[PDB]
């Protein structure tokens, strides 16, 4: 019904800013991408949709410091994000974090995100890797994790994919309501 809060965890490191900036469309052609300042409280409106959205990164394990309190959830909606290349953030955060997430109560609302979509590129990053290197861990690899249980959405995010942490925010009113 009002703003909700979101954070995005990931294995390690992951979309560090580009994808909190994510809607801004900034778009990788666009130098703008500052990352002194972690963003995680924009408030923007959608065809007349008045809501916050807070949303995280990177930070591990978001506490790196175990004398923080570890219970008293500060977000509403679990984003998860892994670099689209690479399947040691794939492999962990689908696997080793959905557990720890899983833990902190039964069942929720759970959106798939990815970072540095195919190696902050995609185009340039595909062909110099070498067709045998692509290795490619979304396209059906992503889905079939995510149907292995029930996430929500499921697309990647890094100064391009962000066709999705766009049409994101609005789907977070929709979370408010929960």
């Amino acid at each position: 019904m009002q703003t909700i809060k979101c954070v995005v965890v990931g294995d390690g490191a992951v979309g560090k800013t580009c994808l909190l900036i994510s809607y801004t469309t900034n778009k990788l052609p666009s130098e703008y991408v500052p990352t002194v300042f972690d963003n995680y409280a924009v408030t923007v409106m959608i065809g007349g949709e008045p809501y916050t959205l807070g949303l995280f990164d990177t930070a591990g394990q978001e506490d790196y410091d175990r004398l923080r309190p570890l219970s008293y959830p500060q977000t509403d909606v679990f984003l998860v994000c892994f670099s689209v290349v690479s399947p040691s953030s794939f492999e962990n955060v689908k696997e080793k974090w959905v557990p720890e997430i899983t833990h902190h109560c039964p069942k929720t609302p759970f959106l798939l995100v990815g970072t540095q979509i195919d190696l902050r590129d995609d185009p340039s990053t595909i062909e110099k890797l070498a067709k045998n290197k692509q290795k490619p861990i979304t396209p059906e690899t992503a889905e079939k994790l995510a149907r292995d249980l029930k996430a929500v959405k499921y697309v990647e995010c890094s100064a391009l994919t962000q066709k999705g942490l766009k049409n994101v925010f609005d789907e977070a009113i929709l979370a408010a309501l929960e």
